[PDB]
């Protein structure tokens, strides 16, 4: 595949745009995304709309969201020129601002931080697009009486790092970001505890495995980078004495949404040259790359036979990407032999997930050779039926998403249900996006992004009636109809859907009868009103019945949710024999089997959205 790292960077940022919750801007690039989560915060009296969905679900998990914004801002801080020359800087700022705007909303009071919207069990029990979520979406906070030093520190780091990269183009927004970062850090430092002991739902999805000591250091050093005030460097260095004996600092994991030790110590190593941080950074990157020498033995992470540095079963590519990013940053800082080894490690790991692997395929949706087609992602899939296997192929392309990827033997399945292979998440793409920026800097000379991209997707049929003839006679026709909302471009809730069923009364008028003599009556009925005949074209004796499910919510969210049924009969007076359905517009092609028909037009709030009128 002929790699284009400007296009890749453009796509990775487009994944974050696909993750947006809230009210979307008019110039949104993704026509298959619409407004969603508009009631977020209403249970607690607050506007908590916006931010990112975490993954293929619709929970806004504060700890990985803060981490993702912080790492995204970190790469803009390190590689601004790469973002600039690839044409992606405006997009990178716009996409980070979506998350930091949400943190500002969530940070309502100096010592209060909304850290989740959405309940994991309620959210994940339902498989459908964001715009038509039917369930309650409770909001959860930390505060001084139930704190969260990890969540609060990690969010302070996101605001502090973002404040740096926003200062050149929007200094008043930068000042606001920095003022909230200082308050959140004081919150984190003064009111100590793991946020998942207070937003207990988070224990089941984003548990604070490592505790908060790492976020305390991470927040303080980002505040130092963002202010150059010595007090923050001292606080960072003081917080490191709670890491204990430097000889026992962990080195067998990597930078991750839960453990930012690896980011903090790398930033402190550059600021201090203190051998405690240098050695700990090098133990970690040695372990990930050529092996960590005890002089006795060499200790090294598992590698797949295809060359992927393999931490564990879930989000394997995310881990190798996270490590590659630390390796790139270290390798631009210092001039040691290890810088070259780590730089080569980082490139090879990045080349693996871009296609240089045994599956001979890209692991970035919508990029490269044979990319994953079935990422585990509700809105991109576009189910109308609350089923992961309906439809059998995704309705939309989740461009830029890095999937979980292969197992330890390089095995991989492009399957919507295979969470290990095909999970996607904002933390998966965060360091990865920076790695792409660096690939552009190193190898992307002359790479330009895609113009006018993405093209708007052409919708399939979204609103339509399937209909069949119950019975027909020389004085009546009786119809079975199911009015469908299978929308996806974007999915939309509709509680004012209607259809019209048209007839030609020419044979009636010739027999001495008129529209007055035809009675329209409902039989089995899931909530529609059926009108008497109304004229469509009086000169030609064309009439219709308007069948309206006014106030009935219909939406692409399950087998019953997406359709409503009504059976209705049009009857001439008993004993007459003129009635003739064969010249009736909406009778055309109907059979005794329920089938979509283009001749029963469908209206939403009075607006024609499907089908043909006479
Ligand atoms: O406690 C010290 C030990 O730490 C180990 O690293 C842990 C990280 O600190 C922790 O953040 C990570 O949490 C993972 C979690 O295990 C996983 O289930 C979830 O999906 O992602 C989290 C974030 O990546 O767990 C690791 C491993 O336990 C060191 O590896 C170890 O050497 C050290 O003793
Ligand atoms: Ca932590
Ligand atoms: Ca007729
Ligand atoms: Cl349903
Ligand atoms: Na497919």
């Amino acid at each position: 595949y002929p790699h284009n790292y400007a296009e890749l960077l453009q796509k990775s940022l487009l994944f974050y745009e696909a993750q947006r919750s809230g009210r979307l801007p008019e110039n949104s690039r993704l026509n298959w995304r619409g407004d969603s989560g508009l009631e977020d915060g209403k249970d607690v009296g607050l506007d908590l709309t916006g931010g990112w969905y975490d993954a293929g679900d619709h929970v806004k998990f504060g700890l990985p969201m803060a981490y993702s914004a912080a790492i995204l801002s970190w790469s803009v801080y390190e590689y601004r020129d790469a973002y600039k020359e690839s044409g992606q800087l405006d997009a990178a700022l716009d996409n980070i601002k979506w998350a930091t705007d949400y943190f500002l909303k969530a940070h309502t009071a100096p010592y209060e931080l909304w850290g989740q919207v959405g309940n994991g069990a309620l959210d994940h029990a339902w498989w459908g697009p964001a715009e038509v979520m039917p369930m309650k979406r409770p909001a959860y906070k930390i505060d001084a009486g139930c704190p969260g030093s990890d969540l609060a520190g990690g969010t302070a780091a996101a605001l502090a790092s973002a404040s740096i990269i926003f200062k050149p183009t929007d200094s008043s927004y930068s000042e606001k970001l920095l003022a909230h970062a200082k308050q959140l850090y004081d919150f984190a430092d003064r009111y100590r505890g793991k946020y998942s002991d207070c937003i207990t739902d988070a224990q089941q999805y984003y548990n604070s495995w490592s505790g908060y000591k790492d976020e305390l250091t991470w927040g303080a050093v980002w505040l130092y980078l963002a202010t150059e005030e010595q007090q923050y460097l001292d606080k960072a260095l003081a917080s490191v004495s709670d890491w204990g004996d430097p000889a026992n600092w962990p080195y067998r994991w990597t930078l991750s949404w839960d453990d930012v030790t690896y980011g903090a110590q790398l930033l402190l190593a550059r600021l201090t040259n203190d051998s405690r941080f240098v050695k700990s950074v090098e133990r970690n990157l040695d372990y990930w790359s050529t092996g960590y020498s005890h002089n006795g033995s060499i200790e090294r992470i598992t590698y797949t036979p295809g060359g992927l540095a393999w931490l564990e079963q879930w989000g394997s590519l995310r881990y190798a990407s996270n490590a590659a990013f630390l390796a790139f940053v270290y390798s631009d800082w210092v001039d040691t032999e290890k810088a070259k080894r780590y730089r080569d490690f980082a490139v090879r790991q990045t080349e693996y997930m871009l296609g240089d692997n045994p599956q001979q395929r890209s692991f970035v949706v919508g990029y490269g050779k044979n990319p994953p087609k079935h990422p585990h992602h509700r809105t991109a899939h576009g189910s109308w039926a609350n089923q992961m296997n309906v439809p059998e192929n995704h309705r939309h392309t989740l461009y830029g998403a890095l999937v979980g990827g292969p197992g330890r033997d390089d095995s991989y399945r492009d399957d919507i249900t295979d969470y290990a292979s095909n999970e996607v998440a904002i933390d998966y793409n965060a360091a990865f996006t920076g790695n792409v920026a660096k690939m552009f800097q190193l190898f992307g000379k002359g790479h330009v992004p895609l113009p006018d991209f993405p093209e708007k997707e052409t919708p399939e049929d979204e609103y339509f009636a399937e209909a069949s003839i119950n019975s027909s006679g020389n004085s009546y026709t009786e119809i079975r109809a199911q009015l469908n909302n299978r929308s996806g471009w974007p999915a939309k809730k509709t509680d004012q859907l209607s259809f019209r069923y048209y007839v030609d009364l020419t044979e009636a008028v010739e027999a001495g009868y008129s529209a007055e003599d035809i009675k329209v009556t409902a039989g089995y009925n899931e909530g529609a009103s059926v009108s008497e005949l109304k004229p469509h074209d009086a000169s030609k004796h064309i009439y219709y019945t308007e069948v309206s499910f006014s106030g009935v919510l219909i939406y692409p969210g399950g087998q019953s949710a997406h359709k409503k049924e009504v059976q209705f009969r049009l009857s001439a007076p008993d004993g007459t024999s003129f009635w003739n359905p064969e010249n009736d517009h909406s009778y055309q092609g109907l059979s005794h089997a329920l089938l979509k028909t283009r001749y029963i037009p469908v209206y939403d709030d009075g607006r024609l959205v499907f089908g043909h009128e006479p």
